[PDB]
């Protein structure tokens, strides 16, 4: 991850937005790069996709694939994919997993900054193109706060019912020692025939391919990382579910936008609204949010 992320911060500035915010470009994609005294972070306009976040004094918090394409319309591997207006495999033949918002260019609508960090608002709207495959008008906003902590808030305006996720990839020293706590009790194991399991202590380990939807997780998931000597707190709001995922080695090998050994240095802990649909009116827009906090261990 650190190598690919260092590539982004080495890129020429195409436009200086503010003293800490610049636009740059990698292959096809326009990037917004935050290089602030208290935090480094970067985004693609495509998918309003948070690619990296490193608060001062900490190692990179988000994992980004050193093998991901940066191509128009192609989902980025790593960071925090915004999965909207569906989570997981498409109901319709030929549609991708995790919706279509992560594939389209969002506008950077607003931002502000101070000595502590930066706030940014990205917007996606329906168009004749989106209405071709999803006949609902919408305006989707992704608001970020990047600083000592990282806040992500997704808000969908329209009249529709959806499922969604903030599909975060967290940089870990070694997946073989990672455990995640605060995951509650019941879960659906997608690796094993969607069987429902029950944890008695809310603690998940990732010895191999793991793909679980937690039905009753606590507000705060805690990723314990003995190798980087830290915990990452992932706080979920307005959600129904948390997903824990690591593809393990076979899948890591066959995924072309992943390094063969990529699975070693991330775990996904996702804020999810999947087991029932979320209402947007009308106007009470839907919301889904995740806050990330790093602590020593």
């Amino acid at each position: 991850a650190s190598h690919m992320i260092n590539k982004i911060f080495a890129l020429p500035v195409i436009e200086q937005l503010t003293p800490v915010l610049s636009r740059r470009q990698l292959d096809d994609l326009d990037l917004i790069v935050v290089d602030h005294p208290q935090v480094k972070a970067s985004f693609a306009l495509q998918g309003a996709h948070l690619l990296s976040w490193k608060p001062v004094g900490e190692e990179e918090v988000l994992w980004l694939s050193n093998n991901t394409p940066f191509k128009t319309g192609v989902a980025l591997r790593g960071g925090v994919p915004i999965c909207w207006p569906w989570f997981g495999p498409a109901a319709q033949q030929g549609l991708p997993s995790h919706g279509f918002a992560r594939n389209l260019p969002w506008a950077l609508k607003a931002h502000n900054e101070d000595d502590n960090g930066v706030m940014l608002t990205f917007e996606l709207q329906s168009s004749e193109a989106t209405r071709k495959y999803w006949p609902h008008d919408f305006t989707l906003l992704a608001r970020f706060k990047v600083g000592k902590t990282c806040e992500i808030e997704l808000e969908a305006h329209g009249e529709f019912a959806t499922t969604s996720a903030l599909h975060s990839y967290f940089n870990v020293g070694d997946i073989a020692n990672v455990k995640v706590s605060g995951l509650g009790d019941r879960f659906i194991d997608k690796v094993n025939d969607a069987k429902e399991g029950v944890l008695t202590d809310g603690i998940q380990t990732f010895p191999d391919r793991t793909d679980r939807v937690y039905l009753n997780p606590e507000a705060c998931s805690v990723i314990h990382d003995a190798t980087l000597n830290r915990t990452i707190d992932v706080v979920h709001h307005h959600h129904l579910n948390v997903v824990g995922w690591n593809p393990g080695p076979a899948l890591s090998v066959s995924m072309g936008d992943m390094p063969d050994d990529g699975y070693k240095t991330f775990v996904c802990v996702e804020t999810v609204y999947a087991t029932a649909p979320q209402q947007a009116t009308e106007e009470k827009p839907s919301r889904l949010a995740q806050t990330i906090c790093v602590a020593k261990r």
